[PDB]
């Protein structure tokens, strides 16, 4: 169901709140800013599955996620290979702003 991962935790700490999640066949994730922007989630370009891009770049999303309380929950097909997918914040490397949803059931 639209479960929040956060970019960010507390007052500082900018990392992925959750970060391994294990969702349905077709489920639905909510992506909220916590800390210092502005943040893109981009996919799997080389960590999927299927090893593709043409999809992968068709579920991550960028959304600039730059002001302080913006959540927007979004939903995957049915199929995604249901394996353990690889979303990065694109300006934010290093500060392990990353996260992966398993599309299982
Ligand atoms: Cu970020």
């Amino acid at each position: 169901e639209t479960y929040t991962v956060k970019l960010g935790s507390d007052k500082g700490l900018l990392v992925f709140e959750p970060a391994k999640l294990t969702i349905k066949p077709g489920d639905t994730v909510e992506f909220l800013n916590n800390k210092v922007p502005p943040h893109n989630v981009v996919f799997d370009a080389a960590l999927n599955p299927a090893k593709s891009a043409d999809l992968a770049k068709s579920l991550s999303h960028k959304q600039l996620l730059m002001s302080p309380g913006q959540s927007t929950s979004t939903t995957f097909p049915a199929d995604a290979p249901a394996g353990e997918y690889t979303f990065y914040c694109e300006p934010h490397r290093g500060a392990g702003m990353v996260g992966k949803i398993t599309v299982a059931g």
